[PDB]
């Protein structure tokens, strides 16, 4: 189901630079040693393949402009191999590492998701995200949930599909097991077949993906 919902702390929008143009995702915060971790997908901080995010800010809790939490900008970003000189869809997750704000650390402020890797493959999800094309405009947070299949066409990917209207922008918004933002993170927004499809794909968790996630989460 396709839902309107009010800001959730750990989730937010992204604003970047990546190869000199600016664009918008979603990200979340996850829990981490460093307690400065956003999950978010690679095409949302690195080229794919190519260079970095020459900027990249975290919002969390967006709405209409306001930044209830401050803007956090990030002082790292992590991408897997396959994402940062392949441009391999099925490792479409990474991880950036946020700078203190005011002294204080991300997940001190705002809190975090648990994540889960190497799960099952068919879960039922809650996903969300900041979608900023039309018929959306960017400036709120709005939520998807089915149960995830496979792509029918692309299975080359191992990615996961749940119906979903959420549309570009909502990019690296996570992926929740289960019906709630509370829960274990275990996917992000990746992408859909056209502007306005009605399924939305992202990767499965696994190890390359959790590899890149032990690296950012203690960096």
């Amino acid at each position: 189901v396709n839902q309107s919902e009010t800001p959730v702390k750990h989730i937010g929008k992204i604003f970047f630079t990546l190869g000199g143009s600016n664009y918008v995702c979603s990200g979340n915060s996850v829990t981490a040693a460093n307690k400065s971790t956003v999950s978010t997908a690679g095409h949302c901080l690195n080229e794919g393949p190519g260079a970095y995010a020459t900027n990249f800010i975290f919002v969390p809790a967006y709405l209409n402009g306001a930044a209830p939490y401050g803007k956090w900008t990030a002082k790292a970003l992590y991408a897997p191999t396959q994402w940062a000189s392949n441009g391999n869809m099925q490792y479409d997750t990474a991880f950036a590492v946020m700078n203190t704000l005011n002294g204080q650390k991300l997940a001190d402020v705002v809190g975090s998701s648990g994540v889960q890797f190497n799960a099952a493959r068919g879960l039922s999800y809650k996903s969300f995200g900041y979608p900023a094309a039309s018929p959306f405009n960017g400036e709120s947070l709005k939520s998807c949930s089915g149960t995830a299949t496979n792509d029918p066409y692309n299975p080359q990917f191992a990615t996961q599909g749940i119906p979903c209207n959420m549309t570009g922008g909502s990019s690296g918004g996570p992926w929740f097991i289960g019906n709630s933002s509370s829960g274990y993170q275990n996917s992000v927004n990746s992408y859909g077949y056209g502007s306005n499809s009605s399924t939305m794909y992202g990767p499965y968790w696994g190890t390359v993906i959790q590899s890149t996630y032990n690296t950012a989460a203690a960096s």
